[PDB]
DNA sequence: TTTCTAATGCGATCGCATTAGATTTTGTT
């Protein structure tokens, strides 16, 4: 009525009766169309209301089209959000029989840096360590982070490496040396417990939280107080778990406490999702025990979508050949035949002019697309691509209309960030040469031996000759170029004029160095014509950064946005995307460029080699994650074999996740596939042989193959140091509704 | 003026000097 018509599979899935419910949704399969079809037949057909509808997602993104979804279908015959804003709603309400406070800041990951950086410079004691500070902050920061995604809080992991050290220094076959070092990252752990331990007793007392306590709290408050779950139960009658594979443990014990731990049976509960898509689980570290965490006391029904609809054939039989005898629940089929292309040439850049031509001779001659592990590599393809004759589609702190709004900002503040005037004195604005560059170092010279005496600098006082009190004095004129002294004169005054504004607000600054900048006015010239009027998007958002973050200016806003180029790449300002980026979306062409060894398989520190990585003792992952046994352990030569077994299954269990990344690149074909791998990498004396894959799909393909059978050392330069010449003509021979704007913008600049 | 890991390949199970790469990345009010 109004739409397509329901598969005989899909069936069973949108006319279940109420009770739990776990659907295998395959890939391509579209799992959200039968999503919104159960919600359709469970408001028509009775069973619930639209205001009783509650789905939980990871992404942002992928919320907002189950939204949509929902309302499309519900106004042609109604609360969608993702796990992370359900936490914080489950603890403004119910967050006071768990002590927290209400109305509780959330850190960044920058402002999280900030503050634990600060605990770790103010520690007293001795630490005993060869690492430094910012080095032994990004292991607080990785521990306490992996603490409470798996609830574990700091107890557990007191001596743990006692019945280890115990094993080693007796049973007498020295202790090898190699297994000293395995004994000495475990005593670091330990060692480091009053730092992630005197973090969240500051973090409770400015009240501000992070991402990984939102979770872990409020999976305390759900499996600790019964009454907190019964409200929400009444409140919500279908609840939609989607994306099931790549729920983590503190996320897991929250929903199976508050919805349905065996409790009611008149709620319509539903999770979907397959066990071989499952690529994001290194971060979210975690759909068996379904079905035993979720009961009713039977186990919960089981039922599956294999039907496959954007994706041809001939990709369900090399995605099925990879995914087979290794994992696999059962194979999935198609509803004419797209084409594979396998390639392997003997340096990167013939086969990056092997995966360019293929995709130029179908553009010349549909939806295209570039699939890459490494976000370094997107560039270079890029370039190439750009090159034959294709357009081509690929950090806010580096746009270079921030970074010049960045770079003369510094300038002010302090003089002797001398890489920030480098930036403005060869900048667009007033070109210096490189004579006269090499003139003001002269005259900053001009205004300018023992233990005592070496180390009498190096103070936050000490006078360094810089080139910034050189401008503000620059002699007379007969050091400079008669051209180049008026520019001078003028970057003095003007930087004298800005100077005095630093008493004034931090966005008044912000937004009075862009007004005598030239920011604005050229950042919308640098734009084509058919784009519109728009080109300050990120040079205003910018400018509310600024306004959010207040702050002094000096320390404040350039001590913090020196820590957000390191820690989260830049900023967020406002195809050749790598293979996390896209998970869900199909194109035509698809190319896979880059299946070397070492690279698409991609080998890694075990919980035996690092600090950070937890013991699998300690872990609620543990049976997968095998831990080992140390019990039948009576020697010493046992020990150094019974552990070299393990770190061997903890390395097997990296590449099970590495076919999965093919099983997902793969299945998002719709069209023809391109498959290739070089032979020459670009710093290797010895050549990157192909990946197991590669040789691996070449003896599945043979049962078509394009023609596959002392490196590249060239070097890349650039030399330091039109249409805007010919369109300067044009406003010089003469000297939409862009007529009477002008005599509206006359008007009130003559008129005092 | 410059760091650090887990490798590799000679020796006298192991020490012991020499040299390649540095990932991927959601989530509030
Ligand atoms: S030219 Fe290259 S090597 Fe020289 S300073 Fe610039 S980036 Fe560094
Ligand atoms: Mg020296």
């Amino acid at each position: 009525l109004g739409l397509f018509p329901p598969t005989d599979e899909q069936a069973a899935v949108i006319a279940a009766p109420p009770g739990p419910l776990v659907v295998i949704a395959g890939a391509g399969a579209g799992k959200t169309e039968t999503m919104a079809a159960r919600v359709v037949w469970l408001v028509a057909n009775g069973f619930a209301t639209p205001s009783q509808v509650l789905g939980l997602t990871f992404t942002r993104k992928a919320a907002g089209q189950l939204l949509r979804r929902v309302r499309t279908r519900l106004a042609r015959l109604a609360t969608v959000s993702t796990y992370h804003a359900f936490a914080g709603t489950l603890l403004r309400e119910h967050g006071l029989l768990l002590p927290v406070e209400p109305d509780t800041r959330l850190l960044s990951e920058t402002e999280l840096w900030q503050l634990a950086y600060d605990v770790v410079c103010a520690h007293p004691g001795h630490l005993d360590t060869e690492k430094t500070p910012a080095a032994v902050t990004a292991m607080v920061l990785r521990l306490s982070g992996a603490l409470a995604e798996h609830l574990v809080d700091t107890d557990q992991l007191r001596d743990t490496h006692v019945e280890l050290e115990r094993l080693v220094h007796t049973l007498p076959a020295g202790p090898s040396q190699w297994l000293l070092r395995m004994l000495a990252t475990q005593t670091e752990r330990t060692e480091l417990v009053p730092l992630i331990d005197a973090l969240h007793q500051r973090m409770r007392a400015e009240k501000v939280m992070d991402f990984g306590m939102q979770m872990a709290a409020a999976a305390r408050l759900a499996a600790r107080f019964p009454q907190v779950g019964e409200q929400l139960r009444q409140r919500f009658r279908v609840v939609l778990l989607d994306e099931y594979q790549d729920t983590g443990h503190a996320q897991r014990i929250a929903l199976s406490s508050l919805f349905g731990g065996g409790a009611d049976d008149g709620l319509a509960l539903t999770a979907v999702g397959d066990p071989i898509q499952s690529i994001y689980g290194w971060r979210g570290a975690s759909l068996p025990r379904f079905t035993t965490d979720f009961p009713y006391g039977t186990p919960a029904p089981t039922l599956e979508l294999r039907t496959s609809w954007r994706n041809p054939p001939s990709t369900l039989h090399v995605a099925n050949a990879v995914s087979e005898e290794a994992r696999r629940v059962r194979a999935l089929r198609p509803r004419e035949p797209g084409t594979i292309r396998c390639a392997l040439l003997n340096n990167v850049a013939a086969e990056r002019d092997w995966v360019a031509d293929h995709l130029a001779r179908a553009y010349h001659g549909p939806t295209a697309a570039v699939l890459v592990r490494r976000n370094a590599d997107a560039a270079p393809m890029a370039e190439a691509l750009t090159a034959r004759g294709v357009p081509v589609e690929v950090g806010l702190l580096a746009v270079p209309e921030v970074a010049d709004l960045v770079a003369m900002l510094r300038l002010i503040a302090d003089p002797t960030a001398g890489s920030a005037v480098m930036r403005i004195l060869t900048g667009p604005r007033w070109r210096f040469g490189a004579r006269d560059i090499a003139a003001l170092w002269r005259r900053a010279v001009e205004l300018d031996l023992g233990t005592a005496d070496i180390v009498a600098q190096a103070a936050p006082d000490a006078d360094t000759a810089c080139v910034a009190d050189a401008i503000c004095d620059p002699g007379d004129a007969e050091r400079y170029s008669p051209a180049g002294y008026e520019r001078i004169v003028a970057l003095g005054r003007e930087l004298t004029m800005l100077r005095a504004h630093l008493g004034h607000p931090l966005p008044e600054l912000v937004a009075e160095v862009r007004r005598v900048l030239g920011l604005d006015a050229e950042a919308r010239a640098a734009r084509p014509v058919a784009a519109g009027w728009a080109g300050t998007e990120n040079l205003d958002r910018f400018s509310d950064l600024v306004s959010d973050f207040a702050g002094a200016s000096v320390s404040a806003l350039l001590a913090y946005l020196d820590a957000a180029v390191e820690v989260e790449n830049g900023l967020a300002p406002a195809q050749i995307l790598t293979v996390h980026a896209a998970k869900g979306l199909e194109w035509q062409v698809v190319a896979v460029p880059h299946l070397s060894a070492r690279v698409f398989p991609s080998t890694a520190r075990t919980w035996l080699t690092d600090a950070s990585d937890l013991p699998p003792l300690l872990r609620g992952d543990r049976a997968g994650v095998p831990v080992l046994d140390t019990s039948d352990i009576y020697d010493r030569k046992i020990l150094s074999d019974k552990i070299s077994d393990h770190k061997k299954s903890l390395d097997q269990r990296r590449v099970d996740e590495e076919r999965r990344l093919l099983y997902v690149a793969i299945t998002r074909a719709e069209d023809t596939l391109l498959l290739s791998g070089h032979h020459w990498g670009a710093t290797e004396s010895k050549p990157r042989g192909p990946s197991e894959f590669l040789c691996e799909l070449k003896t599945i393909l043979e049962e078509g193959e394009i023609e596959h059978w002392p490196l590249r050392d060239q070097v890349v330069e650039a030399l330091w140091p039109d249409h805007v010449h010919r369109g300067a003509q044009l406003v010089a021979a003469a000297m939409e509704g862009w007529a009477a704007d002008v005599d509206a913008l006359l008007a009130e600049r003559e008129r005092p």
